[PDB]
């Protein structure tokens, strides 16, 4: 099935390009990177992990922004192609203000902004991180959306030539691939 976005009504006039960037911005780099994970605050989890799950979440050290990467998702940790995120990428949710996690049977975003599923998207563990769930998801961990940008304009114009991320979310809904949600 097509690509379907959730997005608060906050958003109805904004473009989908101009929400990732201004997320990832705030969101920032958590430095999830070779020699800098040494605790627990730029980790992320894993539902119900601990190191494969139906979600993997991350909170910002910069802000309260965060992310929630949903389908069927493994890390592969220190094994050959180590630090690869792999397997099925169904769904980006981003927002602010993480809850939850394993211990609540999921995660969940207290104020949930927009959401991208149906991506669709299977990166095999033989990819390492060259695949592009690893590239999409590791890209919104160290504050660059380019990856996701580049699915989700691929995935609209599959559904309709018309989308792109330059659509604004109303764009959208009216094409009959999004769906506003109450912001209040």
């Amino acid at each position: 099935m097509s690509i379907s976005i959730s997005y608060s009504t906050t958003y109805s006039g904004w473009t989908v390009a101009d929400y990732l960037a201004d997320w990832s911005a705030y969101f920032g780099d958590v430095n999830h990177r070779p020699g800098q994970v040494v605790d627990g605050s730029n980790t992320g989890g894993f539902n119900p992990g601990p190191f494969d799950g139906s979600q993997y979440a991350l909170k910002s050290t910069a802000s309260d922004a965060a992310f929630i990467a949903g389908g069927d998702l493994h890390y592969t940790l220190f094994s050959n192609p180590s630090h690869t995120l792999w397997g099925k990428l169904d769904s980006i949710a981003l927002g602010d203000t993480l809850t939850g996690g394993a211990s609540s049977g999921g995660y969940a975003l207290d104020s949930q902004e927009v959401s991208f599923s149906n991506l669709g998207l299977d990166s095999p563990i033989a990819q390492g991180r060259d695949g592009t769930v690893h590239k999409v998801v590791y890209g919104l961990m160290s504050g660059d959306s380019s990856a996701l940008q580049g699915q989700i304009d691929a995935l609209l114009k599959a559904v309709d030539p018309s989308l792109s991320i330059n659509s604004t979310f109303d764009q959208l809904a009216a094409a009959g691939v999004a769906h506003a949600t109450p912001a209040a």
